RNA sequence: CCUUCGAAGAGUCGCUAAGUGGGUGGUCCAUCUAAAGCUAAUAGUCGAUCCUAAGAGAUGGGGAAGCUCCGUUUCAAAGGCCUGAUUUUAUGCAGGCC
């Protein structure tokens, strides 16, 4: 039926979820590592 | 040749030792240095093959001089699977289930 041969890549499945959770986890290392350092002031 | 030094085998000898100590002999003396070691002179289709039954019997462990025996899941690290942007002082696997 008159094709043309090709390659199709397929969607990455939960890439916008994965996204937002590297997201989160980049800003809660960034706090917790504030909270860290200036917690250890009173040593 | 001179001078300054100069160790010695323990559950062993005899319950369990000693360092001019100790072992063995002789009617005080004689002789050796244990408890370490080496050294020559006609079938895809019928059966088996597969499964477990009573039971037998490895592994783990234990006994016995040993040929071997007991014990069958027992104070055994007894193995499979899944998830993840690649795992935050920078690319040396983290978590979970039975």
């Amino acid at each position: 039926l008159n094709s043309n041969p090709e390659i199709l890549l397929r969607k990455r499945r939960n890439a916008d979820r994965t996204r937002i959770e590297r997201q989160e986890l980049a800003k809660k290392k960034r706090e917790e590592q504030i909270k860290k350092k200036r917690s250890n002031k009173n040593k």
